[PDB]
């Protein structure tokens, strides 16, 4: 253990993408890259990728060609996202992230497909996850900067804003930032190690624990734009909350959003309370317009699922820090 606690500045893309910049290669190439505690791999963009792909048209891709640090590989490497899908080769070059530099393992992406990466605003993703989740078992960044010793301590923690011209979010690696929240941490120790996994005691509509009351599993997830849970298990929240279907959302008339009722989540000792204005995306008070809940269905396949997983949605109101050392998650409330 040394004495670097380093940040990375997030930019905060309407409260679904929250990405900040790293370098790979020699001189930099610079990608816009959101960091995915739900993931464990590094993938960006590849210049090998084709023209015919219009995901890839549209974001930064890495070029082998002109960095003098790179070491090919060159292993197939398929990642299948819940959202989408993306195929690769494997390449190891340097990587800069907050003034920490680790020689990295990552793919380089060669088929990325317009639905949905032609909404990413970001280039790739750095995961955050445990080497138990990493496709072709590679090293994750934060395993590769842990061994470098230069952390003051093997956690590290997200702040996400709401949107606004001010601060998206920041990243502390090797500790955790008291500018970004208030009163103290309360710790939920992981179910098992290989997962950022917790146990969850209950899901309250309200009053009354409405889902969730023999308990059930929490994905501590900071690369989800959302709250998700089974398709089962979001049926039953939204015909609480009065939220009708639709094709890829669940919405509620605009008008009857500041009246809907608290979410609550049972973690450890205390409940996590979110109002509407935590969940609805209030774009206006109109009885003739549908709000979009930042709440969604996602069916999870095993081993990690049937699970909950807490996004953004809970990460703004909830500052999480990700204990590595003690294999821990724990909360304290964001300002
Ligand atoms: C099986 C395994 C590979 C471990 O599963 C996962 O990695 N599962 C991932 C777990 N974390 C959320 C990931 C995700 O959905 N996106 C996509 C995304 C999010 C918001 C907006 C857009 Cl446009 C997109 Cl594309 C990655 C950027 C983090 C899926
Ligand atoms: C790719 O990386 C792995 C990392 O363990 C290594 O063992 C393997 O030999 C590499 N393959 C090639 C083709 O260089």
């Amino acid at each position: 253990l040394g004495n670097t606690t380093s940040s990375v500045i997030l930019t905060n893309y309407m409260d679904t993408q929250y990405y900040g910049e790293i370098g790979i290669g020699t001189p930099p190439q610079t990608f816009k890259v959101v960091f995915d505690t739900g993931s464990s791999n590094v993938w960006v963009p590849s210049s090998k990728c084709s023209r015919l792909y219009t995901a890839c048209v549209y974001h930064k891709l890495f070029d082998a060609s002109d960095s003098s640090s790179y070491k090919h590989n060159g292993t197939e490497l398929t990642l299948r996202y819940s959202t989408g899908t993306v195929s690769g080769f494997l390449s190891q070059d340097i990587i800069t992230v907050g003034g920490i530099t680790v020689t990295q393992m990552f793919g380089e992406v060669t088929e990325m497909p317009a639905l949905p990466f032609m909404l990413a605003e970001f280039d790739g993703v750095v995961g955050m996850g445990f080497i138990e989740q990493a496709i072709g078992r590679v090293t994750p960044i934060f395993d590769n900067i842990i061994s470098q010793g230069v952390l003051k301590e093997d956690v590290f923690s997200f702040y996400y804003n709401r949107d606004s011209q001010s601060l998206g979010g920041q990243i502390v690696l090797g500790g955790s930032d008291p500018q970004h929240y208030e009163g103290n941490f309360h710790y939920i120790n992981l179910i098992k190690t290989g997962v950022w996994q917790i146990q969850m005691k209950g899901v309250s509509v309200g009053s009354s624990t409405l889902l969730c009351e023999d308990g059930c599993l929490a994905l501590v997830d900071t690369g989800a734009s959302y709250i998700s849970g089974s398709t089962s298990s979001i049926e039953k929240l939204m015909e609480a909350l009065g939220a009708k279907k639709r094709l890829f959302d669940y919405v509620v008339k605009c008008n009857e959003g500041p009246t809907l009722p608290d979410i609550s989540f049972h973690l450890g000792g205390k409940e996590y309370t979110l109002t509407s204005a935590d969940y609805v995306f209030q774009e206006s008070y109109s009885s003739k317009k549908l709000c979009t809940l930042a709440i969604h269905a996602m069916d999870i396949p095993p081993p990690t699922g049937p699970t909950w997983a807490l996004g953004a949605t809970f990460i703004r109101k909830f500052y999480t820090e990700f204990d590595r050392r003690n294999n821990r998650i724990g909360f304290a409330l964001a300002r």
